[PDB]
C-alpha cells in the first residue's frame, strides 16, 4: 500500500516543500509509459515525468550507456576533456541549425539559461533581459528575474534591468487592430515601450518557442522572425530557451526548427537528458570567440562530465534512428484528433492546441466567454489519477486552467488511445 | 595517443571555453584514485575529479546503485515521491546536526546556494545577502552575486543588496590588536561597515567553513561561533555551504560539526553526488514551515528524482560503513605530514594548511616576505602532470599560488606516498 | 550688443552645458511678458521664462516681499519655525483639496518628487514606481528614474523597480478596441503587464496632469480616475506632480481639481515659486502621521526657509486676489482660438491641445500621415525668436515637434495678439 | 509670546514633520549673529541657520543685490544666458583651483551632488559610487543612495553600486598597526576590499574634506591626496562635496585648498547661497567637454537663474573683500581657545576638534574609556537655547554626542565670547 505509515511520516517530518502539492502514491517502479505505485497499480504518464521523458522510463538503451560509464568514465576534474564531451557538442553542432556550433554541456535547464544569459551579457557589455510575461526559466537567480509566469514575490528585487512584454497569445488576444488580433503591431507596441525603459543597455530576448509552464502558448505564424528582428534591430542576442520543446518534442528536431528562426544562443535540458540532470547551450562560433576573448566564466562541477554527455548523446541516437521526432507528429496528431473529439463532446473544453507531442487543453465555464471553469480542472485532474492517468494543470489569472499532455515520444498508439480514454471518463466523472 | 587530430579538431571547432584551459590529454577511462588518458597512462587524482569524487571513480556499489535505478525507478513528476527520496532526506535529517531536520533534493551546489538563499530572504522577508571576500559559491545568479573569488566583472550588476566581508585568513593577516591578529575584532569591524551600508534588509550571511577555490582558507578558532553570533543578532540566517568540506573531507561528517556550530540552513553537492549531479539544502523544522507558510518554491525537474537521491543514499551508505571520515582523518595526516616534509626541503612551500583530506600548499618566493613566486605555482602543477599527478592550483592577487590537494577519502596508503614522491620531483624540476 | 566678445569668451570658458544649447543673445532685464537683450530689445516670453513666472517678470509685488523678508528673515536652522511658513503650509492645506492637510515646503520640484516618493516607499513599506513613457519629473535619483521622456541613457542603471507604462494619448493613438481608441482599456492592459513584472512592491504611480515635456499631452475624460483607482486597488499611493500644472496654469488652482481626483500626495514647484526657488509636497493628516511614525527623514537645508515661503504667499495671494485662475482660461481661450486660426491657415499645424494657459501645438508634414515635419519646426523656432517671440519646442520619437506655449497668467490681450501674429510670420516664414 | 495658541494649531495642523524636533519659539526676525524670537528675545545663531550664513543673517550687500536682482532680473528660460550668470561661473573658474574651470549653477547641495554624480557616471562610463560611512550627502536619490551617516532605513533598495568605506576618523581609531592608528593602512584595506566587490565599474568616490552631520570629522594628513591616488589608480573621478567646508568656512577659501589636492568635480551649496538656495558643481574643462560630448544632460528650472546667481557674486565679492576667510581663522582660533578652557574645566568635553569656523565638541562619560554620555549633550542643547544660544548635536552610534558650533563667518569677538560663556554656563547647568 501507498499508506506506508512511517513512509508518510518520515516524508513529514524531513522533506521541504518546494511547490504544489505532493501526490498521495508512494512509486516505486516506472517503464516505458508508466509508474507503478506500491500496490502495482499502473499509471499512464502523460506528462513524460516532469516533461522530460522523451524516451518513456528506464529505456534499455539508457540503462546501458548509463551502467558503462558509471563503471568505466563518470566524472572529472572540469579541465580533462573525453570523448563523450567532444562527441556530444559535436553532435549537437551538427544537428541544430547552421550558425549553431560549438556547446556547452551543463546540468539544468536554469543553469543552462544562466548560462547563455551571462554570456550574452559579457558579449553586449550590457544587462538589461527581455522575456515574455508568463515565461518560465527556472529558479536560479538571472532564470527566475526572466521567469514572469511566478516566483517573483516575497523575495526581494529581481535583477537589475529584468523586463517583460506580453506573449501573443491567439486564444486570448488582448491587442487589436482593425478588428483583428494584431499580434505583430502588439509587439511592436511592446517594444516601443521597452525601448522607453531602458537605460540603454538591452543585451537578450529569452524565450520558448511554446511557453508551457505559463499555458502551452504558441508563438504564432511570423512572430518569431519578427522578434529576432526587433532583437537584430537593438542590437541584443536572441535566446531560445528549448528545455521542453527540443529535442523532438514538437515534432521537429528543434522547434526553432519550424519557424526557420536561429537564435543567437539555444539551451537544452530536459529532454536532452530524458530524465537525467544534462543541459546545454549551443552558440555561433563567433559569439564564443567574443566571449573567450572577454573571459568567459562558467566553471561547474559538473560542466564536461563524461557520464552525463554520454547519456545525452545516447538519447540523440535513439530520437534520430527510431524516427521519434516523426512519432511525435504521428501520435501527436493521433492525440490532438482525440482531445478533439473530447471536445466536441463536452463544452468545457474551451480549446485544444500546441504541436507535436506538447498539447495544452484549457477548461472553461463557457466557450462564449471563455470563462475559467474554477475548481473544475483540479476536479478532472483528481479524477484522472484516480482512473490512472496521471496529468497536469496549470493555471494563472485570466486563463482557464490547461492541462499539459505530454507523453513519451516512445509512447504506443495504444497508449495514446488509453489516455485519451480515462480523460474523457475522468471529464465525464468531473462535471 | 592522446593526439587525435580529430578529437582535438571537433574540440576546437564545437566547444564553448568556459574558464582555465583544457587538459592537453584525452581520458579514456577512471577507477579508484586515477585516470587514464589514450595511451593508457595512470593519472593519480590528487583532486578527486572536480573535487568530488570522496569515494574515488568508477566505485563498485555506486555503480551497482545506478544501474539498479536506471533500470527501475530514474526520473519523476516532481510531484510523485518515492522511497529513495524520502530515505534520503531522511537520512540527512538524521546525520546533521540537531536542529537540521527536513532537506530538498537538488542537482548542482550553485542550485543548492540559490534554494537556501531564497529560503532565507522570503523567511526574513529581507534580501541583502553577505559573503566573504574569497567566497565561491557558484556561476548562477545568486550563487555568483555572493560570490566574490570571481566571475565580477564584465556581466553587468550583481544582485541588489550584495556585499562581502574578508575573510579570517591566518597565513596572511591584515587587521592587527595590540601586536597581534584579532581576527575576532576584524569581524566586528567589517560588520559594523555592513551595518552602515545595510538598508536594514538583513537577509543571510553564506559561508564555506574552509574557502576553497579561495585558496584553503580555513575559518579559525572561534570565528565561526562569532560569526553565527553577528547574524542572530541581527535576525539573519547563517546558511553554511558544505559543497566541498561536507560528506566527511575534513574528517568530520560535516564541518560545521568541528565548530559544534549549527547553521540555520546547510548546503550539500559535490562530494554529496561523489561525482554525479546531486545537490540538497537542508533547514530547520521551523524554518521549513515558515518557509511553506509563505508559499516557498522551488520546483524544478530533477528535484525529488529517485536515481540520483538513490545514488547519495549509497555515497552516505558506504561513507559511513566504510569509516570514510575515519579515513580522512589518517590518510589526511599522512599527506599532512609528507607536505610538511617537502616544506621541510623546499623553500618555496610557504604554508601547508586545510584539515582532513582538504588540504592547501602555498607557494612563495620568500618566506620572510611571503612574496608570491611568479609562475613558479604554475610550472609545478605543469611538471605534476608530466609525472603523472594531477593538481590544482588557485591564484587571488595578494596571495602566493595554492594547491588545493583533495584525494578521494578512498585513497591508500601508498597512493598517498605516490603523490607526495610525483610532487618533490615536480617541485625539484621546476625550479 | 549681444555680440560681447568677452562674455561669450568666459561664457565659453567657464560654463558647464546641461542640455540643448544657449540663445545667442545676452539677457539684460525683464518685466511683465519681456525680457529684454543687450540691445535692448524687448522679447516675448511665451514660456513664462522655464515654465514658471506665471505673474510674470519682477512682479512689484513679489519684489516687496523679497525685499522685506531679505532684510528682516531671511534663512534659518532647519528645526525653527516662523509665520511665512506656518502661513503658507496652512494656505496650501487650504486651497488643495480636501484630504490634503500638511504641507512640506522644499526648493525644487524635483525634490519635491524625490520627497513624496521617498515618503511613499515608507508608508507603504515598498520600493517600485511606476510612471508614464513620456514623463518628465527632474533630473535627481528618483526623480530621474520615473523620467522617461529623456535622460536615462549613459549613466547606468535607473532605481530599482522603475516601471513605466504608455501615457493616454488621443491625438496619436495606439491601443484599439471596437474601431476606437479605448484608453481605459490600455490603462488595464498596461497595470496586467506591470503587475506581471512587479515583485509584489508596488508603492506609488507618479504622475502629471498635462506631460508638459513630454508634448503638452492631457490625461483624457475619466483616465485619472480610473488611475486612482488601479493604485487603490494596489494598495499603492498615487502621487500628482502639478509643477508647472498647479497654481492656475491650467485655469483651476490645480489641475486634479478638474478631474475631482485628489492624490495622496501632490507636489508643487515651478509656478508656486513663480521663479524662486521654492517647492513643495503635499499629503494627507493620515499619510502624514504614518510617515512620522516610521521616522519619516526629509531634513535640508532650506527645508522651512522663510523667505522663500514668503515668497510663494505672496503668489497665492496675487493669483487668487487678481482672479489669475481665471485669466488663464480668458487669455487661454483667446489663445487657443488664434492658434486655430493659424491651423485653419497652415496645413502643418496638426494639432492645439493642452488647457487653460498650457497650450501646445504639434507640427507635421501631413495631416492625413501625421508625418513629424522635420526641422521646419526648429525653424519656426528660430523665426520666432527672430521675429522677438521666445518659444520652445519639443520633440520626441513618434511625433510631430509640439510647441509649449505658456504665457504668464498676467498676460495682456494685447500680448496674446501680439504673439499669434508673431507666431503666424514665423510660420510663413519658415516655409 | 511664542505660544500662540494659533500659530501652533496651524503648525500642529499643517506641517509635515521630515525630522529632528521643532523649536519651541516662533523666530520673527534674524540680525547678523542672532535671530529673535517672537518676545524679542536675542539668539545667538551658533550654526549660521542650517549651517549656511557665513555673512550672518540679512546682510545689507545681500540685501541691496537682492533687491537689485528681483526687481530687474529675476528668473529665465533656461536657454537664455545673462552676466550675473557668467560672471559667477567665471568668478568660481578663477578662485577654485586650477584645473577647475566650468561650472554648472543650481540649486540645493543634494542637486549639485547628483549632478557630479551624473556627470562622473556619464564620463567614465560606469555606475558605482563610493562614500564615508558616516556621509550626508543630501535626501535625493543618488545623493542619498552615498549618505550613510543616516537615512537609509525603510525607503528601499538605495540606487545600485553604492559603496562605503570608513571614514580616517583619529578620535576613534579601529584600524592599527604596530600599535598606531595607520589611517593610510586602512584606507588601503578598505579599497582592496571594495575591490573584490565591485562589478569593475567604480565611477567616483564622494567626500566632505571635514564631514559635518557625522561628527566633524576632519581628514588627516595626506589622507586626501592619498585617498585621490587611489582613484587615480582606478580612474574613477574623485568628487569633494564642499556644502559646508567652501567658501571659507575653515578658513581657506575652500578646504581642498588646504590639503593642496584638486578633486575631478567640486560641489557648493549652502555657504555659496549664504541662505539662499543656489548651489554649484565646477569641474575641468577637459570632463566637462567629454560629458558634453556624451549628451550630458542636467536641465532645470532654476539652473541658471539670475538672481541666484547674482546673489552668490555678492556673497564671494564680500568674503573676499572682508577677507572673511581670514576672519575665520582668528574667529576660529578665538573659539578653539576657548573650547579648550572650557575642557579644562569639564571632563564631559571629550574633544575638541574642526577647522576654521567649524568646529565640534565631542561629549562624553568617561575620558578614558570615551564613553558617550547619554542624554548629557541633550541636555546642554535644552540650557544654551534657555540661555539664548542656538546650538546642534549630533549623535552616531559609538559615538559621544558632538556639537557642530559655526557661527558666521562675520562674528564678532564679543560674539564668540558671548557664545563661550552662555555654554560654559549651560554646561554648568546640566551636569
Ligand atoms: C564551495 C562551493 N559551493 C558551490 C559551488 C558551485 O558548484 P556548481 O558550479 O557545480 O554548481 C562550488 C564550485 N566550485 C568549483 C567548480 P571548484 O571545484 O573548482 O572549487 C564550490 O566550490
Ligand atoms: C522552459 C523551461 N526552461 C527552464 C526550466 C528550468 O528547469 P530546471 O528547474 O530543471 O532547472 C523549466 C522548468 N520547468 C518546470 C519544472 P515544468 O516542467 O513544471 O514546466 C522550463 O519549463
Ligand atoms: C556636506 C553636505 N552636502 C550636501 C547636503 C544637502 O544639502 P541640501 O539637503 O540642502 O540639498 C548637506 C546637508 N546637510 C544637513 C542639512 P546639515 O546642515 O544638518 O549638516 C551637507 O551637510
Ligand atoms: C512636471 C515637472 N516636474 C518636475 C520638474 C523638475 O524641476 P526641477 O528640474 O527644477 O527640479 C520639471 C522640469 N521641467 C523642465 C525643466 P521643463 O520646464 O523644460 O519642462 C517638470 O516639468
Ligand atoms: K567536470
Ligand atoms: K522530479
Ligand atoms: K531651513
Ligand atoms: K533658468
Ligand atoms: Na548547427
Ligand atoms: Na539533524
Ligand atoms: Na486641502
Ligand atoms: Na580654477
Amino acid at each position: 500500500l501507498n499508506d506506508d505509515a512511517t513512509f508518510w511520516r518520515n516524508a513529514r517530518h524531513h522533506l521541504v516543500r518546494y511547490g504544489g502539492t505532493f501526490e498521495p502514491m508512494i512509486i516505486e517502479r516506472a517503464k516505458g509509459s508508466f509508474v507503478y505505485d506500491a500496490d502495482g497499480r499502473a499509471i499512464l504518464d502523460f506528462t513524460s515525468g516532469q516533461m522530460s521523458a522523451v524516451l518513456g522510463h528506464c529505456h534499455p538503451e539508457i540503462v546501458s550507456v548509463i551502467g558503462e560509464y558509471a563503471g568505466k568514465l563518470d566524472h572529472l576534474f572540469s579541465e580533462m576533456l573525453s570523448r563523450p564531451v567532444v562527441d556530444l557538442a559535436t553532435r549537437l553542432a551538427n544537428i541544430t541549425p547552421p550558425g549553431l556550433d560549438r556547446a556547452l554541456l551543463l546540468s539544468t535547464g536554469a543553469e543552462s539559461n544562466e548560462a547563455a544569459i551571462r554570456m550574452a551579457k559579457l558579449v553586449t557589455g550590457k544587462y538589461e533581459i527581455v522575456g515574455f510575461a508568463q515565461s518560465w526559466h527556472g529558479m536560479t537567480g538571472a532564470a527566475a528575474s526572466a521567469t514572469y509566469s511566478a516566483g517573483r514575490k516575497g523575495v526581494g528585487p529581481a535583477a537589475v534591468g529584468s523586463f517583460a512584454i506580453p506573449a501573443p497569445f491567439t486564444y486570448r488576444p488582448r491587442f487589436e487592430r482593425n478588428g483583428a488580433y494584431d499580434y505583430l503591431a502588439e509587439l511592436d507596441y511592446a517594444f516601443d515601450l521597452i525601448d522607453r525603459q531602458s537605460s540603454g543597455n538591452l543585451a537578450a530576448f529569452i524565450a520558448e518557442p511554446i511557453l508551457s509552464s505559463g499555458g502551452i502558448i504558441e508563438l504564432p505564424d511570423g512572430y518569431m522572425a519578427a522578434l529576432k528582428r526587433k532583437c537584430e534591430a537593438r542590437g541584443m542576442l536572441l535566446i531560445l530557451d528549448e528545455a521542453q520543446t527540443g529535442v523532438g518534442r514538437t515534432g521537429t528536431m528543434f522547434a526553432c526548427q519550424r519557424d526557420g528562426v536561429t537564435p543567437d544562443i539555444l539551451t537544452l535540458s530536459k529532454t536532452l537528458g530524458a530524465g537525467l540532470p544534462l543541459a546545454a547551450i549551443v552558440t555561433s562560433a563567433a559569439i564564443e570567440e567574443r566571449a573567450h576573448e572577454l573571459g568567459y566564466l562558467f566553471y561547474t562541477t559538473h560542466v564536461s562530465d563524461p557520464l552525463p554527455a554520454a547519456v545525452g548523446l545516447r538519447v540523440l541516437d535513439v530520437v534520430q534512428r527510431d524516427g521519434l521526432v516523426a512519432r511525435a507528429n504521428v501520435m501527436g496528431d493521433r492525440l490532438r484528433r482525440g482531445l478533439l473529439d473530447l471536445m466536441e463532446r463536452f463544452d468545457c473544453i474551451g480549446d485544444v492546441r500546441g504541436r507535436g507531442l506538447l498539447l495544452g487543453v484549457e477548461i472553461v465555464k463557457d466557450r462564449r466567454t471563455k470563462e475559467p471553469a474554477d475548481g473544475l480542472g483540479a476536479k478532472i485532474t483528481r479524477e484522472c489519477m484516480n482512473l490512472g492517468l496521471s496529468m497536469n494543470i496549470v493555471q494563472l489569472p485570466g486563463m482557464g486552467g490547461v492541462f499539459r499532455i505530454a507523453p513519451p515520444l516512445t509512447v504506443s498508439e495504444d497508449e495514446i488511445d488509453l489516455g485519451l480514454s480515462l480523460l474523457g471518463q475522468a471529464i465525464e466523472r468531473a462535471l
